[PDB]
């Protein structure tokens, strides 16, 4: 299935007829990082399975729904169960839920995920507000808008040099110092790994020599989506480890190391994010 | 289809069939850059639909012709609509029409591209000679010549060393020196941007660190199959920007402003291109 | 054909019932480095197109055996004729071989393979033990992973930082040390550049600033896929050329002058791995 007009626009009908709420923030969260959501007043689950043309997630599993309601007294709409390019996934079925929400009213796009730290003042625990990105699968020609452009949504040739609005990443800063923890808030550059597999030792020691800050296998795709139709975005990684500091030790990374400093950090995270909802212009 | 002999063969044979022109010379023309091949002289136009084989172009829409003819006394073939792998083309339709090209004779192909400034001496309204590139879709596993090798045409493993003839970069700056216009011509390396969307601005900085001079979405996958088959290559991009300094200063490109220096250029480019064709050995 | 669980062990229970050989060791041997394989003893030669689930390779044509027997009374698995992804043949199809000796008993894996040197200590005729690697398709979206996780080979998130076993490396060196040819033998980093087009000049030049000491076209993608399933690894690369040289020299490489250092180098390579063989733990 296309990420088309038509085919969008089939997808918001059926929403706005079992919701009757018209959101305008989206929000996706990252690994361990959903308790938010739980957290929705009003709310309305819808399963991606029901809703017209929504990609089909049952080989990969687990979670997949869109949830709707009131937080901060705002209207949002949530994914519950991103969609990762290293799963399988085609350029159509990842932009396909982000022009879904562009019809239903969606203006400012909140992400977050969990990424490896490369800059050498960056530790486990840290969150970085990405001000910039490097697109490995985007220079390789595995670019998300590869493809037909859907002229409707937006330009064949984006410039991505506002994707990530300066306002809100202020307004992030501004929350953080306000409870007295932006001692943890960095900012920086984000590198794309396709993935699967963590960037190894040489790999992260390149980063640190092309500028990159931090590397995650998210959040890219849905940011050149959401910059190409219009809606702003701000896009918080929480730094799992020192990939540097592992090469030169001689120490790993895993997936149970990374889910407990996502465990660590969640209760914050929520909370930030809650005030940044109910604070957007 | 795929771009093999038997089927490469078919389209020639229509083409000598409708035209009773064989060209030595065969022209790729970048966005705003074709004029001259509105001034061929004795001329056939072919739309691609019509050639057996040539790969549907319709999606995306607009002029698709080969049009082949006399100038400056020479015969020659001109694709008008150039195929972009942006636009979702596989490896075999871009491929085909330049086996084709070999298969009716042409023994020298020219490009121009329209292309993102890198290097520090250069700024909108430059030309650039290419001399070498960096691949990036080569590099991770989208290579034009990708699938099975067609050992009509050329061998398994390519040396691309020789890719940019250096007689032709030659004649190309003695012609400007001749009609005064050197001060505006440069030589560099193309980075290979997949594309669609622009470098983004920590890209640009990347790819200064690289040794990339010129950044651009085109070019790279026809000169690979060029070299391949044994076709000798001379290929210029107009520099639209320098994206260093617009990274610096908060400053963003466009297509709109990419189109208006293409415009201011075109007349020039048009008469530099029509003595390089007389010229050619 | 997807590498799962169900399609690896239907070919392994052929193999098993035409072989009567159960190994815990596996070779893969590169272009023109295959002379061990004709000396296997007592020895079960099985064309890959009579194996249930494995790929099929006749469009690319010759030689496509597994080769199970004795070598310095241990017993091993070879594939005679390896798979490149340069040829257009998808994940599953380079996984599926690699995943079958897993489920055979294969507990350590034994490659070799023709590279271009990088580092300025490296020339024609030497060694290079590889240490770590740095995978340009991986990081742009073309990961040998990408599709669903096959949960009962491995891990959604795979660490690569042990991908290649530190004690084998020491016991290659140790041998070069006994016969005295260990002035041959580097270490170093390999690049993976997905291919069939040998990296041009500026793109050697780009691999020197990243830290680049080696170039190929194959290894890394089996490399993963062992070290996924558990299985340790030696890889260890022949150096055809210096690239550097060549890019300052204008000079070129090609595949004749590439196999003619392979005829050079093979009977001492040959010995080299038949005592590796011999000795492993
Ligand atoms: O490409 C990625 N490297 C890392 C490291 C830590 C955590 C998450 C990710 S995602
Ligand atoms: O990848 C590309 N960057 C640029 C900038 C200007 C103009 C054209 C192109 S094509
Ligand atoms: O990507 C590759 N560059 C080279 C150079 C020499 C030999 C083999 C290979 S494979």
């Amino acid at each position: 299935v296309v990420a088309n007009y038509e085919n969008a626009s089939m997808a918001a009908d059926y929403i706005k007829r079992v919701s009757n709420v018209l959101p305008d923030i989206g929000i996706i969260c990252g690994s361990g990082l959903g308790k938010l959501i739980e957290e929705i007043e009003e709310r309305k689950v819808i399963p991606y399975i029901n809703i017209p043309n929504f990609p089909k997630t049952t080989v990969a599993g687990h979670v997949g729904n869109l949830v709707l309601g009131s937080v901060g007294g705002r209207k949002i709409v949530a994914m519950q169960g991103r969609l990762h390019m290293y799963e399988g996934y085609s350029n159509q079925e990842i932009a396909l839920p982000i022009r879904v929400m562009k019809l239903l009213g969606v203006r400012v796009l909140l992400i977050t995920n969990l990424a490896g730290g490369i800059n050498r003042k960056l530790k486990s625990g840290d969150f970085v507000l990405i001000k910039g990105h490097i697109n490995f699968p985007g220079l390789g020609l595995n670019n998300v808008l590869v493809g037909p452009n859907q002229d409707e949504f937006g330009p064949r040739f984006p410039d991505l040099s506002n994707a990530y609005d300066r306002l809100l990443q202020q307004l992030a800063l501004k929350i953080a110092q306000e409870n007295d923890f932006q001692d943890l808030v960095h900012e920086g550059v984000y590198a794309f790994n396709g993935g699967p597999t963590y960037e190894s030792p040489d790999e992260s020691n390149m980063l640190l020599k092309l500028g990159c800050d931090v590397v995650g296998m998210s959040t890219v795709p849905e940011v050149i989506i959401a910059c190409h139709c219009g809606i702003k975005v701000l896009a918080v990684s929480l730094i799992a480890n020192n990939s540097i500091l592992d090469a030169e030790n001689d120490v790993s990374i895993n997936h149970e190391k990374v889910l407990a400093v996502a465990e660590k950090r969640a209760d914050l995270l929520q909370m930030w994010f809650k005030e940044i909802i109910t604070r957007l212009p």
